[PDB]
């Protein structure tokens, strides 16, 4: 039969930054498809986006600057093609920030914070290009340490529910993996929470926990229904704390109670169990 | 029984968050390692400082006073001695200096942690390390990068060893117990990743994190005395080599002779469970 990782929720990662997940929620109102490049990872096992198999990818960078450019490449250091997709494999997929990345490098000593405002024409992962903004000449790898608002607009807030711009305009085609939506009958998409480091209270969400990635990449599921009818457990008494369905396309829903008890009120302890494949449009009881 | 359909040059290092370039042996002045994290039992159960999941490897979290860091689980539930030889997770790299990147949940910037795992001030076991010139709050650190240690003066990086946890090399901190070669020729296999520092540093593992994760949460209810395995080719199905995983949690082979062993062996392959065998079960070099 079909399985999901037999772990509790708050031992797993969330899937865009090596980071715990503390908690489940839903997302804002004015947030409806999510369009995330990493933790994207379909119900038999194919890798979406930038998504990687393992959590030593995620939210890193590989390249070489030369004091104005970092030219980059996969994480191994093979190069990259903008056929491949908008950025290299595990490319940060924050939008609605700046990052700090942690660079370091292989046969020298040191760290430096790598200071990335994602918005400006100088960055183009997709084309395999970003600005150094002060990074000196070298090879480096980095991994997303910290995050804060963006410089660019002025005073807008930090929104991780978006993705950054890969390409050269908006309108330049990176091949984005597509976006997710909620599929309807009241059932609301659930999202993986972690706290992520920063001068705020930044909550990142993610579709699936990295665990549940490689244990999916892992299984390759040759039968896949039209929606996996789940059941969230407490692994000592047993109790079914709640129903959720799980779709083809990588994602989990389930209907909330109301506005003040949906799955950010369930214990985060808890393991998704399969019970059953059933028709995608199977009413689920509220949570 | 299974072990992940993954290839090896896809997964993490358990020591800290590495992708995994090669297999090897140990250098021949190690016969047994005794590593603190990527220990988990074939049956599923972690041992040692070792977590399910690479988002906790390598890591410590605390609060400095400006004197001492005194440290917590990751997600800042008390950590007790006798719960082991540090908090879940710890680094668990000897021979060596670590430098950490420390981050703050609500404040801006990072700070880099110097430490020397060497003096009498570095007590994880009992929840205390030397904060080294780190100001007063709280704390999550990765590990970034390491050099050669401070002390003894002028060693090399030798990534085999565990730091002293203790409050002296005496001290009773419940470590995992080693690991040591088998025997019937056997050599133990580890999993190998380039660490970031002034040198070609090569950290060896027992397991790929990934790995951890799978049998964490498999909980296999019936492992026999060693598992037969192939090291698959995923495309052409080439059976590569045939090993031995224990039951303790790692994997052996037999090389074929001192040129030919797990470091020739091409990374992007899968190892796959054929059947249990006996423990004496002798494996065909290679
Ligand atoms: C660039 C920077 O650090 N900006 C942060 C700003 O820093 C100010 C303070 O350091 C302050 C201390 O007295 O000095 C200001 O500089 C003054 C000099 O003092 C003065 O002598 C000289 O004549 O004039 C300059 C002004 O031109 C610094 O600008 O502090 C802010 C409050 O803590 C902080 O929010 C700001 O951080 C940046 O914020 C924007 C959003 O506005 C983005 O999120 C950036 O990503 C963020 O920068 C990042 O964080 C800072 C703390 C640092 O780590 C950066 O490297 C990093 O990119
Ligand atoms: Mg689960
Ligand atoms: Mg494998």
């Amino acid at each position: 039969p079909f399985t999901l990782p037999n772990l509790p929720l708050s031992s797993l990662s969330n899937s865009r930054a090596p980071l715990p997940i503390s908690s489940m929620g839903i997302s804002p109102d004015n947030v409806q498809s999510v369009q995330f490049q990493n933790g994207r990872c379909t119900l038999d096992g194919r890798l979406v986006g930038t998504t990687p198999v393992s959590l030593s990818h995620v939210a890193k960078i590989r390249g070489t600057s030369n004091g104005t450019v970092i030219n980059l490449t996969e994480l191994d250091g093979t190069p990259f093609h903008p056929f491949e997709g908008p950025a290299p494999i595990g490319f940060p997929d924050l939008g609605g920030c700046d990052w700090h990345i942690n660079m370091t490098q292989f046969g020298h000593s040191s760290q430096t914070q790598y200071d990335v405002d994602t918005t400006p024409d100088t960055f183009v992962p997709h084309l395999g290009s970003i600005q150094a903004n002060g990074i000196g000449s070298g090879n480096y790898v980095g991994v997303l340490s910290w995050i804060s608002p963006p410089s660019h607009p002025s005073g807008s807030q930090v929104d991780l529910w978006k993705i950054p711009n890969y390409g050269s305009s908006i309108t330049e085609a990176t091949h984005l993996a597509p976006s997710v939506y909620p599929p309807g009958f009241g059932e609301v998409l659930v999202f993986f929470m972690s706290k992520m480091p920063g001068p705020g209270a930044y909550n990142l969400p993610c579709l699936l926990p990295q665990e549940y990635i490689s244990h999916l990449a892992s299984e390759q599921a040759p039968t896949v229904g039209e929606a996996a009818l789940l059941h969230y457990v407490d692994p000592d008494t047993g109790r079914n704390l709640g129903e959720f369905k799980a779709y083809p396309d990588g994602f989990l829903t389930c209907v909330p109670n109301g506005a003040s008890s949906g799955p950010q009120q369930l214990p985060i302890n808890g393991v998704f169990v399969f019970v059953s494949w059933v028709s995608r449009f199977y009413q689920l009881k509220p949570v």
